[PDB]
């Protein structure tokens, strides 16, 4: 039993909810919140901009030190950093950004990072300003993640379409 509330169960291990991931993280304080990161960990907009804002820019400060030491992530890759006031840990995962021409096949590799964590609160990777089809992203998530994932979908209209169209 865990503290997530109000989720629709899609499969044995995948759950979904219309919610703001920032507000969901602040309420649940999960072990892992997933960020929709880019390879430079520049958290300017979308989910990343919102999560970083909620940490009062501490996420960005930590991230800049990480990049200075380690260099950029790979598309499809991830790193574990602090969750600050939102979670114990933040798993920064880089899905392909279609608006940059990145290969959508890398979306499966991105979701594979979730399997290193027993339970996660997460957005749909590569959705929103990353330009991929959120219905497809949900399909890849369900077919790739085997650990327990709680998906937060900010847009109510999108959430209803994802549920209604889910096979
Ligand atoms: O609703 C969706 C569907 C795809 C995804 C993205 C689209 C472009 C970049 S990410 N998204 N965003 C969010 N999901 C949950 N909480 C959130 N808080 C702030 C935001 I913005 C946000």
């Amino acid at each position: 039993v865990n503290s997530f509330s109000g989720y629709l169960k899609l499969t044995d291990n995948v759950y979904i909810k219309n919610a703001d991931i920032v507000e969901e993280a602040k309420k649940v304080k999960p072990t892992v919140v997933v960020n929709a990161a880019n390879v430079y960990l520049k958290h300017g907009g979308g989910v990343a901009g919102a999560l970083n804002k909620a940490t009062n820019n501490a996420m960005q400060v930590e991230s800049d030190d990480y990049i200075a030491t380690n260099g950029p992530l790979k598309v499809g890759g991830s790193c574990v950093l602090s969750g600050h006031n939102l979670a114990k840990h933040c798993l920064h995962v880089v899905g392909p950004n279609v608006n940059k021409g990145e290969d959508i096949q890398l979306l499966k590799s991105a979701y594979e990072n979730f399997n290193q964590h027993e339970v996660l609160l997460a957005p749909l990777l590569s959705a929103g300003i990353f330009g991929a089809d959120p219905i497809h992203s949900l399909r890849v998530c369900v077919d790739t993640v085997r650990t327990n994932v709680y998906l937060a979908v900010f847009d109510k209209n999108l959430y209803d379409k994802l549920v209604s169209s889910f096979l």
